[PDB]
């Protein structure tokens, strides 16, 4: 303020900014053969769990 | 399912295995002359003890 003599003018206010995208499209998609559900030992419900902890 | 354009196609589900064979067979076998188990200064229940100890 004192070497602008004592003179003070406004300035203008500005900001930044920063884009958050949602551009992540990721998909798990699967067959269970109706012939191996029969054949099989026991349930195959185990892939649908694995299915969602792989997501 | 981005870089697919919006595609998607269903994978075959696998597994994986392992066996386990009950393929060991181990036996004891001795005798206890009956001379010896009475001539002897005590008890011979020991060397059952052993045997079942050892497999």
């Amino acid at each position: 303020y004192k070497a602008a003599g004592r003179q003070t003018s406004a300035d203008a206010i500005s900001d930044t900014g920063v884009d958050l995208l949602i551009d992540q499209e990721k998909s798990i998609d699967f067959l269970v053969d109706d012939i191996d559900r029969v054949q099989v030992a026991g349930s195959l419900e185990a892939y649908t769990r694995a299915g969602a902890t792989a997501l």
